[PDB]
């Protein structure tokens, strides 16, 4: 499979999902910084990304988790730029289940980048039998994420009541799945 390269997974001519590396720390940090205000609306962690060193620490931990298959953290490269992150936040090996996460900088939204990335990951891990069940869980009012999940052929399984905390408040999540 020539799409599985040493540096990452080639989705198409424009998108590669890069294995994390320290060299990406600067670009990743700047991207988060540019999007911090909007990102804080939908994710907890951006509120605390204050220096490049925080992105270095994230990369270091992501590489450890990737090595041990605890997670699969990938940096989305669109053309020449890092666009965001797509991940299996959690890989449950016993139950062959992967929980998906993602984000894109504002300048990279509306381009199908995450949809294309997810479809590729599901082909690679799902059609090979490594993962049986893929899950997207996100706060109910996250309109763009809901659209992405449905666009990728996921099915709504239910609402997880008061399951995600942002800034001390618990919010309901939709849980979507795609089963091979
Ligand atoms: C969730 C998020 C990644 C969605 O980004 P996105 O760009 O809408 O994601 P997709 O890859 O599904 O792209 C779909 C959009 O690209 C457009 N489109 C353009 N080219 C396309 C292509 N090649 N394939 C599919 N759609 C394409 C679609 O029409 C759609 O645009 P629309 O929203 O104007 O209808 C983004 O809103 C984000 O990063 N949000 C903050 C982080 C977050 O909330 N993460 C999830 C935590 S719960
Ligand atoms: N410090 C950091 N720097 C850069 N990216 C980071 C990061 N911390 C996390 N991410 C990435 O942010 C994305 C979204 O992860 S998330 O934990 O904020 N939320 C969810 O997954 C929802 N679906 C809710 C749920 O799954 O319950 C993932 O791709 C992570 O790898």
């Amino acid at each position: 499979d020539v799409s599985l390269t040493p540096s990452g997974i080639k989705v198409n001519d424009e998108i590669t999902l890069l294995y994390p590396a320290l060299k990406y720390a600067e670009e990743l940090y700047l991207l988060i910084n540019q999007n911090k205000i909007n990102f804080i609306k939908s994710m907890a962690w951006p509120a605390f990304v204050n220096n490049i060193s925080d992105s270095v620490s994230f990369i270091e931990q992501s590489m450890i988790d990737n090595q041990n298959e605890k997670a699969l953290i990938l940096f989305i490269k669109y053309k020449t730029k890092i666009a965001g992150v797509v991940s299996f936040n959690i890989i449950d090996h016993a139950n062959k289940t992967a929980y998906i996460g993602y984000w894109l900088g504002a300048n990279f939204q509306g381009k199908g980048i995450v949809t294309n990335a997810i479809n590729k990951l599901i082909q690679e891990y799902g059609d090979s039998g490594v993962i049986k069940r893929f899950v997207i869980k996100c706060i109910v009012d996250n309109k763009k994420s809901n659209a992405t999940a449905l666009r990728c052929g996921f099915t709504l399984e239910g609402v997880l009541q008061k399951a995600e905390i942002l800034n001390g408040v618990s919010y309901d999540q939709n849980i979507y799945s795609k089963v091979i």
